[PDB]
């Protein structure tokens, strides 16, 4: 049983941020075709999710539509 929405990275690379902006720490980088799981709604172009156990955010223009 799964409940989480999936997004894949469409851009070649994507920074994972500690806040919903580019003035926060980069927690890591994802590459094209990697996926993230989330239950949250997109807010002002950013999506909150859990990355390596931490609250994290990505710019959704670098992501696919939800699956
Ligand atoms: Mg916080």
């Amino acid at each position: 049983e799964f409940t989480k929405d999936i997004y894949h990275v469409t851009a070649d690379l994507l920074n994972v941020r500690s806040e919903s902006n580019t003035e926060s720490k980069i927690l890591g980088r994802l590459k094209k075709d990697d996926v993230i799981e989330s239950t949250n709604q997109v807010k002002d172009g950013w999506l909150q999710f859990e990355y390596k156990g931490k609250t994290a955010y990505v710019n959704v223009s670098f992501l696919s539509s939800k699956a």
